[PDB]
């Protein structure tokens, strides 16, 4: 059975409104232990040329800085697109940057791995 | 990383390869070897929803332009990512599609994912 849409909806539904309440509890809710997170602003930010972070101590740290600096931080949710074992959410991001960030599940339906888009 | 420069170029590639129905044209933005996944092979092959190479791949893609001989995407947003980039459009029948494409040495893709919407 590949993700469902009941699933990819729900999923996009409560990661979206998490990101929104800035709730970063609720936000890690739907991460695996360890999942592997790759973005262009951890290049950026982080200062690490792969672009990955891993864990939810590390990543976690940098979205409670987003969330701190970022204090009226807000994702316009646009669709969500179903793959094998990954759902794709297409979001207007908190500065207005269209992103793309593809979820990979694991067995526990929990996100393993994430891999942020951006234009704009 | 990928650049915007670059993604949006791709994307300009893939998208008109697709449309100019060329089996050729879309093949030669991969690289030998690569991997592909989609929810349609799960329920073709049958649980990762892979394909692998050239062969294989592109006679997936040649029955899709044969069964779909007026297929047209429409473009919708290209977006770049760390090595990858994301191609949003409207694929066959106007359903929403996303294929996610992982960039090996040569500027290739080495893996691609594609998703629907429902």
């Amino acid at each position: 059975e590949p993700i469902t849409q009941a699933f990819a909806q729900q999923f996009s539904r409560e990661w979206i409104d998490a990101w929104n309440a800035h709730d970063l509890d609720a936000i890690l809710s739907h991460y695996a232990d360890g999942f592997e997170m790759s973005s262009p602003m951890i290049v950026q930010i982080a200062g690490e040329p792969s672009g990955r972070l891993r864990g939810k101590e590390q990543v976690g740290a940098y979205w409670r800085e987003a969330l701190r600096m970022i204090p009226d931080l807000h994702f316009e949710w646009i669709a969500t697109l179903a793959g094998v074992d990954s759902v794709a959410i297409h979001y207007r991001g908190a500065k207005g940057r269209l992103a793309l960030e593809v979820f990979h599940f694991g067995p526990d339906r929990r996100v393993v791995k994430a891999l942020a888009h951006y234009a704009g």
